[PDB]
């Protein structure tokens, strides 16, 4: 059994979809629909910070251990930055129509993110200089970016079905997945520290050692869609099913249990997990919070 309480955002319908979490407890999350980024910080006080770029579909963002948010601006081809001062700061992507997705911190501090449309992986630094590394296989589609327990990076091939790798100096080692056009989607570092992702066509939890290994766990509830996955407390994961609006957790003896959401059309899309609570963005303006025990 589990709690869930739900924040209310509503300026109208925002598309929440990428949800982050700082170490100060403030709440981030993107807002597709809105074009907007808010944070909600404990007592409640909301931030709606416009994108100065319009209709730039954000999508995932991230906090650097610098505390600024960095984020993906899908639809307008930038890489956007909130700095301490509360401005934020874009920068174009160096190849049109790149499709910039997913996004995280690498091992040296830079910021790392996937390109969806271009095929590559990029790679930017504080002072705004961007590096990227293409793909071996044409329209592989990469999508989720995680650090890996061995400080490289790895990235979901949504359609070349596979796991990526790639090093601080470049070098890519892709691991094909064993469940035919398993189409994987988020991935996560998880606390036994291998790389955890979802198969979204799939139906399947994966799991990928540093060394390439790879295992999997059948999802419970048919088409479950899952899409992105934390990691909890121990060697638990948590991810969310958009298709079956279900939260999902893997737990243990690799066990999958699966959380209704009491709501409608939930649509969960981002996770993130706090150490006490599982947050998550949900497609009618609101964010849940989720706890067991
Ligand atoms: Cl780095």
């Amino acid at each position: 059994e589990f709690k869930l309480q739900e924040l209310n955002l509503t300026n109208q319908d925002t598309g929440p979809y990428g949800i982050t979490v700082s170490d100060k407890g403030k709440v981030w999350i993107t807002q597709h629909k809105a074009n907007m980024i808010s944070c909600i910080n404990l007592d409640g006080k909301i931030t709606e910070y416009p994108l100065p770029t319009p209709d730039a579909k954000v999508m995932c963002l991230t906090i650097s251990s610098d505390g600024e948010v960095w984020f993906t601006e899908n639809a307008a081809n930038k890489i956007g930055r909130i700095t301490k001062k509360g401005i934020i700061k874009e920068y174009t992507l160096p190849n049109p129509d790149s499709a910039p997705y997913g996004i995280t911190e690498g091992p040296n501090g830079d910021i790392w993110f996937t390109e969806m449309n271009g095929n590559r992986i990029g790679r930017i630094t504080d002072d705004g200089k961007i590096r990227e590394y293409e793909l071996p296989n044409k329209g592989s589609y990469p999508s989720f970016i995680t650090l890996g327990s061995d400080n490289a990076l790895w990235f979901t091939e949504n359609q070349n079905n596979a796991i990526g790798r790639i090093t601080e100096s470049g070098d890519i080692t892709e691991f094909k997945i064993p469940t035919p056009a398993s189409g994987p989607v988020g991935i996560t570092k998880g606390n036994d520290d291998a790389l955890w992702f979802v198969e979204i066509i799939g139906n399947k939890i994966g799991r990928i050692t540093t060394s390439g290994e790879i295992t999997e766990f059948k999802i419970p509830t048919p088409n479950a869609r899952p899409h992105a996955i934390t990691a909890g407390a121990g060697i638990d994961l948590w991810f969310t099913e958009w298709g079956a609006n279900k939260i999902g957790r893997l737990t243990s003896n690799n066990i999958i249990e699966e959380y209704p959401i009491q709501i409608k059309s939930a649509e969960p899309h981002g996770i993130c997990f706090d150490g006490e609570t599982i947050w998550f963005a949900m497609e009618c303006d609101k964010i849940g919070k989720l706890t067991l025990i």
